[PDB]
């Protein structure tokens, strides 16, 4: 009735009670493993979310069970009575966000979990004021480069007839045009996104890195273009420490990883609009958004420019000009003192976290798909750790895109 | 019943039927996903398991050969059935044995070479009685599969279980290994994955060269009895030296590596029998070599020595010289092995190869298990095609399982 885990590099071994803690589907079953697949209230359901959460934070504080938390376990469901729903204290805010972030199974950067910047924007009212509450978040996160992790949390679900929403995926993503003759201009993974803006209004410049506008959705009504003001929007020139020819290449990319249409869920209430941010591992930019082939797509400008065998695949063009990518982003942050962490240590942090996590909590959440680098995998030490994925809340969720659900007025 | 899978470059969407046949644990629940952990948690079946499993793998193989309910099948079926009730076990036919050997390989989850499942030379060593008598197969099988550098894959079967107490084993991992001496300051010489399979030999009397690259004896094991040394006659072990098309210096790390993968302690399960030694051998892909067995550290462990060659500035990680170094050994690997003319394959190759088989495996057979964290190479994943591929991953058999380290499962005399 616990399960261990190893590491083959280290033969380390730690053992596993945590897990007997969650209860919605892995979507795994006896019979088949889906650990590979991207995606697998009423009155009754909302009670038991609610109390169990509210057992959760109580028991964080030594004082579980206290005199005090029956009170919050009485109020709490006082409350649920008479408005169908109920509302989060500060302090369990606080909690409840920050640990969605530590059970989130696909992060390798949780070993700073505990350090989030919570943003509280659950008085909005309307697409003025989420720009609003997005611009303030935006401009401490990116902190002149010294970046730090935040949240702004706008108000919850309630019908789903007014949902918050952001469109854009990320709170700052670059825009993607199709072109006439069948190419793609820009980023090719915001082709539709932009195509939307451009119907709502938005005038393109039309070039590669053009920062997209916020759509910003309040309370149901219809979304409303913003344009973040560029001052806050940090952008880092990728040049290269030994190739002159590098700068060339017109490569540029921003600061700030925000991510903007996930699900946060706390106590059974659904906060459909949380934008969080962190900072970029490096290789999120170099191996994916530059080198994916649905993306930049950049490998043949490089290797050509390296004068590198494109024939034969087995002369590893690709994965030479991969490495030199990287080396470039990481450089070129940190020539501009914005703050970036390399596979290399991002990883090693997560072996620690991972450790810190069994010795005081007894269990860490960890989908070795989503951990393991884009590159260079196995010279990493995750790549030898065993991993446990289940799912535990508070949680981050996906939901559908606003425009596929969206019936206008 | 009828699962989908993405893949999120192309956008091709496919349609799994044959996981409907799965079998025993993938190890997970509906509350815990295991598919990163590499194991799960007189032991010889009865009468009444076998029955069933053996119908079920007859029924499969009449079913593949468009004969299913024809009187041949009905015969077998009875003739199988029969046997099984009076001698508590069963033979399979020639045909059978081939089939069902072909078959595990289709269906191993992990193999990202299945495209070849259907040439694949079987040896039928189930006459076999004594270790000697092992060893000529296991040099048979080493001469055929390496065919002067032109690789060819292949599996010997031996005596299947009878009763768990005379069980054959090759006590080897993989027929052709390097061994691995610890020291007493606590340096390892050689492949320090293998010092404790060096240690037995050792003890077996084996007279240890004591080298960076020594060919380790073999270990047979026949009906029971004590396992037997054994050396592999060395013009049968075709190797390849390391060197590098743009460093010169490359070839004076005095790296070389065997040309033939041979994986010889898993077990082969067919309608319910097992064969606990089957050795089976195909060709590499370049990153096993480049990537695992040269920079692991808990291996040969070389990037220091080439980054330090390349003059790589390495005071910190971010200058990513342990990627730069790891690209510039596994080129020289694929160029070693493709300069003397043996079969290799690069993991971009592979991997295109793996999803052009993994969707005609779906058209033709409705699905195509496949575990995506063995079948991710170990370098470079994001860059080929596997890994923006959903796979879904259950257990057909025939099927090729693990199982206990002999030595610690046996009792001498
Ligand atoms: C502080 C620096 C951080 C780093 C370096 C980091 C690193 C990463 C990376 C590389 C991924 C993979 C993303 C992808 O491939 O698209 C990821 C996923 C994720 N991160 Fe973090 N992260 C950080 C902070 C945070 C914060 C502050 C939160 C939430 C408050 C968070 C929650 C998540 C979630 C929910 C995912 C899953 C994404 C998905 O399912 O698509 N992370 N992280
Ligand atoms: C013909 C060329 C072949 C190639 C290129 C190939 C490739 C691979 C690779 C790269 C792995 C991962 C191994 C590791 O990281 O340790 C693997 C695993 C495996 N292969 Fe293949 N293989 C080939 C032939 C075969 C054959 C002939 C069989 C059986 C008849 C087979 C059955 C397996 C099995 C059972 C595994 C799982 C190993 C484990 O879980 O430890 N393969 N293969
Ligand atoms: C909090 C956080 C930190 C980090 N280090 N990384 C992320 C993911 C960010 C991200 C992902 C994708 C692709 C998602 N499939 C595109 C983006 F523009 C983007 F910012 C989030
Ligand atoms: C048939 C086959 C083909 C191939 N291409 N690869 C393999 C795996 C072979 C293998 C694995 C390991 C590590 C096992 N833990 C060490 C070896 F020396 C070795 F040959 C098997
Ligand atoms: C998915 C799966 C495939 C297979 N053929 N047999 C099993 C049974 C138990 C088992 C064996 C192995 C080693 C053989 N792949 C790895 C596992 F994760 C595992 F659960 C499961
Ligand atoms: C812990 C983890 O499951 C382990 O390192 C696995 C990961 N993927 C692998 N993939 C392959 N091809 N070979 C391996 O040995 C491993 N090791
Ligand atoms: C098919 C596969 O599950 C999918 O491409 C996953 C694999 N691992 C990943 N890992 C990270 N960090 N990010 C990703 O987008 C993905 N994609
Ligand atoms: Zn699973």
């Amino acid at each position: 009735r616990f399960l261990k885990v190893k590491n083959w590099e280290t033969e380390v071994v730690l053992t596993d009670t945590l897990h007997l803690k969650s209860t919605l589907e892995t979507g795994c079953t006896e019979y088949i493993c889906m650990g590979s697949i991207m995606h697998p209230a009423t009155k009754d359901q909302l009670f038991p979310l609610a109390k169990e959460f509210i057992d959760q934070y109580y028991s964080s504080i030594k004082r579980f069970g206290s005199k005090a938390h029956m009170e919050r376990l009485e109020e709490v469901n006082k409350e649920i009575d008479t408005t169908s729903t109920y509302q989060l204290k500060d302090t369990e805010l606080i909690y409840g966000a920050k640990h969605a972030w530590r059970n989130a199974s696909r992060c390798v950067g949780r070993i700073q979990w505990s350090k989030l910047q919570v943003f509280d924007a659950r008085d909005c009212t309307t697409a003025h004021g989420m720009f609003n509450y997005i611009c303030n978040h935006v401009k401490y996160a990116t902190n002149k480069g010294n970046l730090r992790s935040a949240i702004t949390i706008f108000p919850q679900r309630t019908d789903g007839k007014h949902d918050f929403r952001v469109w854009n995926s990320q709170l700052i993503r670059y825009a993607g045009y199709k072109q006439p003759d069948g190419s793609t201009l820009g980023d090719p993974a915001n082709v539709q996104f932009t195509e939307i803006c451009i119907q709502q209004g938005w005038k393109p410049p039309r070039g590669r890195f053009d920062v997209l506008p916020l759509l910003l959705q309040a309370n149901g009504n219809d979304p409303e273009l913003f344009q973040i003001p560029p001052e806050l929007v940090l952008e880092v020139p990728i040049r290269h420490p030994k190739f002159e020819w590098f700068k060339d290449l017109g490569l540029k990319w921003y600061g700030l990883p925000a991510v903007s249409n996930m699900l946060l869920e706390i106590g059974g209430l659904e906060f459909s609009a949380c934008p969080f941010s962190g900072w970029y591992m490096g290789t999120e930019i170099g191996v994916r958004d530059y080198c994916d082939n649905s993306r930049y797509n950049i490998l043949e400008e490089v290797a050509k420019k390296m004068n590198l065998d494109m024939r034969k695949t087995s002369s590893l063009w690709k994965d030479q000009a991969l490495v030199e990518i990287n080396i470039a982003v990481l450089y070129s942050f940190q020539s501009d003192k914005v703050t970036i962490v390399d596979h290399h240590s991002a990883t090693e942090s997560f072996i620690k976290h991972m450790e810190n996590e069994y010795r005081c909590r007894g269990g860490c959440p960890a989908d070795w798909v989503w951990i393991v680098p884009p590159m260079s995998g196995s010279i990493t030490p995750v790549f030898h750790q065993e991993m446990l994925n289940y799912r535990l809340t508070p949680s981050f969720e996906y939901q559908p895109d606003p425009w596929n659900t969206h019936v206008w007025k």
